[PDB]
């Protein structure tokens, strides 16, 4: 005779893996870390994740691979060794409330399991721990290494076990009162104690598990990476185009640069070619150029639109260019020329072939030496922010266009002004971009990895710490912000950006409001 | 214990030069459970789920008579568990049958070919470099070899295919037979299987039915109970015929059996020889009236000539088509009704007609103006005129893509054919208008939903009457989608429309099927 | 010898999963042969932190072990190796040996670096011979040999500088040499049959004189083997391009009946003026269509300027004269303004005719009859637009010119009397050799040497580069020949930097 208790606590039953024994006769070194790393729950590099009532009961809030990534001291002495083996922990804390209702599953997942599509009936299949988001007081599990290799190599991240999250059951308030609320979660994790490293090596700083940093300087310091000036303002429009498709200033964080942006801002909106003068004789004498790269190089068709740094707007736009004459009297000038960009057809231009057309007016027929020139950018008419003519009329190879982004998002832009010609408006004439030029540089030097979808960004007051608001950078390059209003709303411009965390997609961030 | 030996008992021992390989001993300390299979089933030999092969008189040395790959799918009990876990290995025992007549001779080699060796062609002068064994074909007791799994790893992912050892069979020398009369004899062997000790599973998963292992399994539908594929009617007969074009080009009612649809093969039987199309419309005093589609695509999508021939559903066959069309008025008292175009479907050596495009003209019979409004339509057949069974005109003289020819087929074999009747028009004939497909509709939804892997390059079916549990015959069904008969008679060859298929195992292309009959 | 590292297992760990264990002959365990590309030179003017040899543990280091590599699935285990220095008494400087692990990130390294490795240090006034371990650190119980994977490697660096004296007439280096053999834990796995096509197979040529070869932009035999150093130093052919392991580049065919031609579906009318038009929508030679890519134009299409003759069979229903030869005249020069696109798939080319000859339109294939006015120049593949090319050939070292075999073409010109030449970089067997055995690269380019098969006396050395030009080291101001009864054939796989000798 025997009772059953109705309440008990709640385990995860596990068969103990070997680390070291396995990795020690074909191992360089066994190498041992310092043992007050094994003491302690430190938040993990990708350590938040939100629950909000929009969420359904099948999503995923977040999703963590074993390995030294996990832990910051741990992803600081990866950078001298070569592998690594062993068994990890994981603690969840979340911060809600008396009027919230809900379930959360945190399963156990193995190495080479489809990475598909898991559903509710599934998720309680593998090893897990049923969550409440009502409690008080932090949840832990383990993370073993289950795997077909003696070690892993730190460098290369292969197949490991995973810890996924899931939404088990709505998240539900009782009175209407908090539908606008949010549910905070944060991860920590430390070594368990058979986790060691491999093969001592010099530490090498530009390793993966390094994390990204911004440079310290003020957006207001810097520079436009679509036209040549400095940057004088920043704010936020939903009246505006949502997806634009700007060809320059768009960089991977990662480091890879796309579309024809440069790494120089000497480059931007200007191009270089080969010359050649005729003088057809209605309008006057007309060059027609060779394109070549700034640097000198030659130029090849190939999954650009254009050269590197090519005007990547619509409109009339005037040159600057040196010359050689033969006249008597002069031998070297600064002349003007007189070129259209935009889908203005009747002049066939096709940058993406390699020649380009333009002209300046004169009732002579000056004599100018064919050579090598470089054009740089006066003043522009009849400016349209929409691509100019790549091919003469047909298509070409482009970047995809700004997004995407959540319910509610809108897109964080950089402003300045352009030099024009105009005569009934006396405005400036603006032009935006994603991330200005000593961005689209710090990366493509700096190679980070990636890590994860997103970057949480926190924007301060240089003076008194003051936050302004917080934001989402995608891997693709562009920021997001969580603003519904309707007309515009500018930021003061001598702060500076900050790093906080990993964010998955799903992040809900902080709404901000004139 | 039989009676009259005159043959050879046992291929048992001939050393095999191999060592001792270690199973789920290795892979324990590296798994973070405690797991196993039930010892009932380590005690019997069972039929492999590829199991079944032939050696017919008509083989050459060096062909292949089955390749297994060591892993679950060749148990039935361990494919269906290696649906609830991620990880596998060990060790197998394996059986062969191999008791021909005794007025037969000829011999066959087995090797174990390890990890990594090329797949090609394995010629015979290369096989027996391999550890291996030769086997007379009479032989009376069954022939019992190793598996082993030779590996770098701790362990296999069961929902990948890995690199693993290998059992290659091939035929050495050629089967004959001294017997006086008549015929020589054709050899039925069958594989058979069993784990070994150490074998295991690793990791617990949810069981997830859509696995690589679990065999196709055909509807549970009479034929005379299905839908045509190609004309919309039911199926009516059931029949082979060695008189018809062998090899026919048809371009509806095609899908692979891993789920491809092939051709312009449409999924619901609803969309079977009809189109969809904006329609315009004029009057004349030539032609009468004619009507102008541009086709879109049934669903009420946009059409692009793309991989096919035609939109989805497009007849596939030659004749003159009339349709019924549902049109308005603008006159007064008459609001709408349906209305009845013909269409030639020819080549007509003089067309405005080209589907690949989506271009398309029909006509009525008309003195004065029948004020037809624009708009969308639905066109579906009513008659056939002059019924020919070849490809229409897609593009009027162009090469556009289409679907290959059925085959092929091996000597002796003949395509298995399901049979409706048209309607039609005809002055001096009182026949009727049939019309064939390979697979009706039934089996087309099932294959695109079900999306299954598959083994090696057919199935064998057999088909069983439902009123009597009798089997009728045995056939082919080639991976590419179309059934296969031996049969070497003149006259049709007619079958009973109530009986159900049934699947039976994975066979070589040069399997050999018994003839009906 | 004492480096801080643990031993390493080899069969112990792959025995319970591999099949068999298979035994090699002592006798490969009693010598120290030479590794390939082990070997260097250090000069005064070297700057340290420059690297010397990298070297991967495995089978090819040793040539007993690549061949016997053939008959077996995989290997596993340990080596070692000799490093000889030939200084002496008066002279100063050292050098750094590391182990690098499997899976370190390739780069660069500096000096600070190499010493943060398990590593010797040595002077390079030692007399006896550095030995030292390679061993097996690995995450896998064996490796397959048809396949390459990561090892540990061996990397030796300059340490400090070289200091010495020189006479006036040489400039002293110190040589260094690695030879390697196999410890006593090194085995084989599993019996297979042997493979010809192997991974460890050396580069091999064709044994036929140049005088009997094809060229490979001209179809007409190959009459001289020159270096000329006058000409244009980096031309930009785009026929005759083959990458040592196969890969054709340009608008290269594998055919020699190919070479300066194309097929067409032509169209023919009468216009006022020189004649009969021809209108040549392109197509590929074999009778595929043509759709424009990554290449200039079909595959085989001429590839210098100029006006060109051609000859294409014609046919008329006039009864009484129905099949015949007619040449036609195209002009495909430099910037000779009339639309020719052959990117496109569109040619033009017209006779001289009086009247309006009946020429039906239908397949035809181009072959060349003579050139007008030849200049080594890229035609016109678009209007004035640019095309998918190939790199210009190069580039060279300091002192490297270009070798070129040379043949002749069908001229035109009313007051010269010379015959025109024409270059090519490898001829047309070459070709289709790299492109039938597809071999493995190994170091940047191989070394080769010219004999002569009657006497034995080797005429020169080149570097054949892995995107096929030779190159010698030549120093002469005029175009220096060669005799066109030689042999090809290679030596070894050399650096990049390595320096030839003088011809
Ligand atoms: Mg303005
Ligand atoms: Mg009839
Ligand atoms: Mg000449």
């Amino acid at each position: 005779q025997d009772l059953v208790p109705a309440a008990v606590e709640q385990a995860v039953p596990i068969q103990p893996v070997a680390g070291a024994a396995l990795a020690a006769p074909a191992a360089g070194q066994i190498n041992q870390i310092d043992p007050w790393i094994f003491q302690n729950f430190v938040q993990c590099p990708l350590g938040e994740f939100s629950i909000s009532p929009r969420n359904t009961p099948g999503e995923i809030l977040f999703d963590l691979a074993l390995g030294p990534g996990l832990n910051p001291y741990l992803a600081h002495l990866s950078a001298m060794y070569t592998g690594w083996v062993g068994n990890m922990e994981v603690q969840l804390v979340l911060a809600g409330n008396a009027f919230t209702a809900g379930k959360v599953v945190v399963a156990l997942v193995p190495p080479y399991f489809p990475k598909g599509s898991l559903t509710t009936a599934q998720i309680t299949c593998f090893p897990h721990v049923m969550c409440d988001v009502r409690t008080l007081e932090p949840i832990q599990l383990p993370l073993l290494d289950v795997r077909r290799v003696l070690w892993h190599a730190t460098q290369d991240q292969e197949e490991s076990m995973r810890l996924v999250c899931m939404l088990y059951t709505p998240l539900r308030t009782n009175s209407p009162g908090d539908e606008s609320f949010v549910v905070s979660g944060r991860l920590l994790s430390k070594p368990a104690a058979d986790f060691n490293f491999v093969y001592l090596t010099p530490p090498i700083e530009r390793t993966i598990y390094r994390m990204v940093d911004l440079p310290v300087i003020q957006p207001r310091l810097c520079t436009h990476a679509r036209w040549p000036a400095p940057v004088y303002g920043l704010l936020v429009d939903p009246s505006l185009p949502s997806n634009p498709q700007w060809q320059n200033g768009r960089v991977h964080v990662d480091g890879t640069l796309l579309g024809t942006t440069p790494i120089s801002g000497s480059w931007v909106s200007c191009f270089a070619a080969e010359a050649a003068y005729e003088f057809q004789s209605g309008t006057g004498e007309v060059a027609t150029f060779t394109l070549i790269e700034q640097d000198g190089s030659a130029y090849v068709p190939g999954d650009r639109a254009a050269p590197l740094g090519y005007p990547d707007f619509s409109g009339q736009l005037e040159i600057e260019i040196q010359t050689e004459t033969t006249k008597t009297g002069d031998k070297l000038k600064v002349t003007t020329f007189e070129m259209i960009l935009g889908p203005t057809t009747n002049a066939d231009q096709a940058p993406y072939q390699g020649r380009v057309f333009a002209s300046v007016t004169a009732a002579a027929s000056l004599d100018l030496v064919d050579g090598r020139v470089r054009a740089v950018p006066r003043s522009i008419y009849g400016f349209q922010d929409t691509i100019p003519e790549y091919n003469d009329g047909l298509l070409v190879p482009l970047a995809p266009p700004i997004g995407p982004f959540l319910p509610g998002e809108v897109l964080l832009r950089f402003r300045t002004y352009m030099r024009q010609i105009d005569t009934a408006d006396a405005a400036a004439e603006a032009i935006d971009c994603a991330l200005p030029q000593e961005f689209v540089s710090w990366f493509a030097s700096n190679a980070f990895t990636v890590q994860s979808e997103a970057l949480l960004l926190r924007y301060r007051n240089t003076l008194t710490g003051q936050l302004l608001f917080e934001c989402k950078l995608y891997n693709e390059g562009y920021i997001a912000l969580s603003y519904s209003g309707s007309g515009p709303l500018t930021f003061p411009t001598d702060g500076i950006f900050e790093v906080v965390s990993w964010v998955p997609r799903l992040y809900q961030l902080a709404s901000v409001g004139s």
